[PDB]
C-alpha cells in the first residue's frame, strides 16, 4: 500500500503465514524478522563460538554478510551465498533460538537490516509494530492459547505435540497499543487473512 504493516505474535500464533498471504495480497514484500533470528542461531552453532560472545558472534554475523531476502512464496536468508533457510526450521534451532535473540548487539543487527528496507511491506515478529516500525499505518497481534500454538508447531516438527507444549510451555513482546488484536483459536487463519486486509484497504 503506502507504508508499513506489522503483524506480531507469539510462537506459532500464524503470523508467519498470514503475513505471506497478506503481503502477496498486496502485491508487496514481507519480511520474516524471526528468519534472521533463526540464522544468526544456526550461524553460531555451526560456527562452534561460544554464544555469550556477543562480540564474536557480530563479527561473524556483520563478516558473512547474512543477508534477508523477501521472495513472495516464503523469505530466505543466505550467508555467503549460501542459502540457509532448509537448515533453520528444525528442533535445534527453536530450542537455541532464545539464548542469541536476547543479546542486544543480535537485536540490533537485525533490526538494521529490517530498517533497510524501503516501504512499503509487511513486517512480521514479535516487536515489529512496537520496537522496529512503531510509525507503522497498520499493526496487528496475533494472539493463540499454547495449545493451539504447539499443535500447529508439531505439524511441523518430528515432536508430537505432547512434547511441543512442554517446550512451549517452559520458553514462554506484548502488542503495541494501537495493533488489532485477534485470537487465532477462534478464527481461522483463511479468516485472519480477510479480516486484516480488510482494514488494511479500507
Ligand atoms: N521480532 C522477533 C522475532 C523473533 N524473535 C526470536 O526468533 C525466534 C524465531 O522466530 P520465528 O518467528 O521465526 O519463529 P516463531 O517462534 O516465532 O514461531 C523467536 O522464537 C524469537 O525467539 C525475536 O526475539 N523477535
Amino acid at each position: 500500500m503506502r507504508g508499513i504493516v506489522t503483524i506480531d505474535g507469539p510462537s506459532a500464533s500464524g503470523k508467519s503465514s498470514v503475513a505471506r498471504r497478506v503481503a502477496a495480497a498486496l502485491g508487496v514484500p514481507y519480511l520474516s524478522s524471526g528468519l534472521l533470528y533463526r540464522a544468526a542461531a544456526f550461524l553460531a552453532l555451526r560456527a562452534g563460538v561460544d554464544p555469550g560472545d556477543e562480540e564474536g558472534l557480530l563479527a561473524l554475523l556483520e563478516g558473512l554478510g547474512v543477508r534477508l531476502l523477501a521472495q513472495a512464496e516464503g523469505n530466505r536468508v543466505l550467508a555467503d551465498g549460501e542459502d540457509l533457510t532448509s537448515f533453520l526450521h528444525t528442533p535445534e534451532v527453536d530450542r537455541v533460538v532464545s539464548a542469541v535473540a536476547r543479546l542486544p548487539g543480535v537485536r540490533a543487527w537485525v533490526n538494521r537490516r529490517l530498517k533497510e528496507v524501503p516501504p512499503p511491506f509487511v513486517a512480521e515478529g514479535r516487536d515489529m509494530g512496537t520496537a522496529v516500525f512503531p510509525e507503522a499505518a497498520h499493526k496487528f497481534y496475533l494472539t493463540a492459547s499454547p495449545e493451539v500454538r504447539a499443535w500447529r508447531r508439531a505439524r511441523e516438527r518430528p515432536q508430537a505435540y505432547e512434547e511441543v507444549l512442554r517446550d512451549l510451555l517452559r520458553r514462554d513482546s506484548a502488542p503495541a497499543p494501537d495493533a488489532l488484536v485477534l485470537d487465532t483459536g477462534g478464527m481461522t487463519l483463511d479468516e485472519v487473512v480477510a479480516w486484516v486486509l480488510a482494514h488494511i484497504r479500507r
